[PDB]
């Protein structure tokens, strides 16, 4: 039984190829959507179906019921990566194709809905184990834990060598989702691209480009149709405000972004974020990988919808 091609209904079969695809509210379809993407992106031969299924279900089990950093976010970020891989077929190694979809599914494993900042101020044990990229080193750790469960080793056929390469791709990919690291990473990529020194044969260059891809997938809620973007924003701020509440409980005025008393300032907050983070991210990404331009175009569409919100045209 290896003639077992997963297939989706027609509207999903078609719209899954597009950057702006929303995976829907039917939680029980998300595993199938992921397997579909791995099979098309990687091959039906990349992974042992029974092992992959058991891995996916343990990954699912280890996401929490938080408003935003949940299992739906995991599968959403994996679909953005699938769209990028599918639009840039010949640029990526076999090991990269395998590693990056798994990295994406695992990148926020066991997230509690709190920032690295909050962990450090609370004095969480994870803050003493991991001084920087606190939640991200934890996510990678939880990824290795699950790969080491009996019957969960989806990489079992790789050589000793290929196995260490793939786990090194996953680790770098996951650390890159720490937005604090994004700014420097993109500045370097921008300067490399413009002085023409960017070289996809330099592993250290590839590493930077995969990190940017990871930021791009991770922020991909800004690249959706406006109603998806707007409703996802509600989940994002549900977390931010809970953390604000927890800051207040520690005796700390949170930043306004996290203060639920300053709801009125959200639209302006989203402008800043689109201008300082999202637009620059998708701009540099489009410079390096031209077929990713639809993510930049959709982001720009959403910036303009937030400007309309401010001007009371909605
Ligand atoms: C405002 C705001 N909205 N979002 C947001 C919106 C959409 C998606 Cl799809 C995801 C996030 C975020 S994430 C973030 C942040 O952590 N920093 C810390 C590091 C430097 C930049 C600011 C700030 C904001
Ligand atoms: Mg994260
Ligand atoms: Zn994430």
């Amino acid at each position: 039984q290896g003639l077992m091609q997963f297939t989706l209904p027609v509207r999903l079969c078609k719209e899954i190829e597009l950057f702006h695809f929303d995976i829907g509210p039917f939680e029980n379809m998300w595993p199938g959507i992921f397997v579909y993407m791995v099979h098309r992106s990687c091959g039906t031969s990349c992974f042992e179906l029974e092992k992959l299924c058991r891995f996916i279900m343990s990954v699912k089990k280890n996401y929490r019921r938080v408003p935003y950093h949940n299992w739906k976010h995991a599968v959403t970020v994996a679909h953005c990566m699938y769209a990028i891989l599918q639009n840039n077929h010949t640029l990526f190694t076999d090991l990269e194709r395998k590693g990056l979809l798994i990295a994406c599914l695992c990148h926020d494993l066991d997230h509690r809905g709190f920032s690295n900042s909050y962990l450090q101020k609370f004095d969480h044990p994870l803050a003493a184990l991991y001084s920087t990229s606190t939640m991200e080193q934890h996510h990678f750790s939880q990824t290795v834990s699950i790969l080491q469960l009996e019957g969960h080793n989806i990489f079992s056929t790789l050589s000793s060598s290929e196995y260490e390469q793939v786990l090194e791709i996953i680790r770098k990919a996951i650390i890159a989702t720490d937005l604090a690291l994004y700014f420097g990473n993109r500045k370097q990529l921008e300067e490399m691209y413009q002085t023409g020194s960017l070289n996809l044969n330099n592993q250290s260059h590839r590493d930077r480009v995969i990190g940017l891809m990871m930021t791009a997938c991770d922020l991909c809620s800004v690249t959706k149709l406006w109603p998806v973007t707007k409703l996802t924003a509600n989940d994002i701020y549900a977390e931010f405000w809970a953390e604000g509440d927890e800051m207040k409980k520690l005796g700390i005025q949170p930043i306004p972004m996290m203060d639920r008393d300053k709801k009125d300032e959200v639209p302006q907050g989203q402008l800043g974020f689109y201008n300082a983070v999202a637009i620059p991210c998708y701009t540099t990404l489009t410079q390096i990988l031209p077929p990713t331009e639809p993510l930049l175009k959709a982001c720009r569409d959403n910036l303009s919808q937030w400007e309309k919100v401010i001007r009371g045209e909605e």
